[PDB]
């Protein structure tokens, strides 16, 4: 007697560490990428320096994002290794609850670089709508993570990367810690200042209405009707899992909205459409069979 978090928990668990074939070395030693990889031309350009001290260290990544992954119903954190190149990786984050990015899941390429660990990964988000989503303050339309721990965004020196201390789960946390917040508006600097006044509660709701409508379009509708194949089955089984729980959350947030105020209308009618959409493809998605 398990409770649909319980069940969702034990699900999610089996799927969120894996190795994929997403390069292919030729008779040539050259690489072929087998999916898509915002890092192609680095992995491509590398001039591999084969270090062994690097090797080692991306070896003590990997076996860290093993066991210690981010687990549980609100927020969960998905993982794929190449099979043979520990360099190269790609991740998936699903929004937290009690945030415009709720349930979500938003697509993620890593690149070490031949200078890791003096010098932090490389991280970019793949799910913008192609670049037509600005989904938060510290994620461009082009799919920059800005956190201080990447050196792409400000901080003190103890915020920044440690190439001693420093890890690659610690980024991964640092993204539902610090950019798939609540209230994302006032992570643009300054703006904080704003926080409390009703101009400034007002811009965070026209701020979140933008983000709820391009969640339920691109990290929910899209990542359904055409998944990434390192994802495919994470994807399935996470919106079959929650369909009940993420159409209410949808009606939440119509209700929430046209509570006010033309851009307010905008979203709105936005996110009804995407809402629809999404109720077609939860309906007729089949029953995944890893349930139990």
């Amino acid at each position: 007697l398990k409770s649909l978090e319980e069940k969702y928990v034990a699900v999610m668990k089996k799927l969120q560490f894996d190795t994929f074939e997403m390069v292919s070395e030729d008779e040539d030693g050259k690489l072929g990428f087998k999916v898509n990889y915002h890092y192609m031309s680095q992995v491509k350009n590398a001039n591999d320096a084969n270090s062994a001290a690097r090797a080692r260290r991306l070896a003590q990544e990997a076996v860290t994002l093993s066991t210690s992954l981010p687990l549980s119903s609100s927020s969960s954190v998905f993982v794929r290794c190449d099979e043979e190149r520990l360099d190269i990786m790609k991740v998936l984050i699903t929004g937290p609850a009690d945030t415009p990015y709720a349930n979500g899941c938003f697509e993620f390429d890593v690149y070490f670089p031949q200078d890791y660990p003096s010098s932090p990964p490389l991280v970019n988000l793949e799910t913008t709508g192609g670049h037509s989503v600005r989904f938060n303050p510290n994620l461009y339309n082009d799919g920059k993570v800005c956190l201080s721990i990447l050196n792409t965004w400000h901080g003190r020196p103890e915020e920044k990367w440690n190439p001693q201390t420093s890890s690659f789960l610690q980024v991964l946390v640092s993204v539902q810690s610090l950019i798939l917040v609540a209230e994302p508006y006032f992570n643009e600097p300054g703006y904080e200042r704003s926080r409390g006044t009703p101009s400034g509660t007002q811009s965070s709701r026209e701020y979140d209405g933008n983000i709820r409508q391009a969640t339920v379009k691109w990290a929910m509708l899209e990542q359904i009707r055409n998944p990434s194949p390192c994802f495919k089955e994470v994807i399935h089984k996470h919106f079959y899992l929650k369909r009940v729980e993420i159409m209410a959350q949808c009606e939440e947030w119509i209700a929430d909205i046209q509570q006010y105020g033309r851009t307010m209308s905008h979203h709105a009618a936005a996110l009804k459409r995407h809402t629809a959409q999404l109720r077609e493809e939860l309906l007729k998605l089949p029953c995944p069979e890893g349930l139990d």
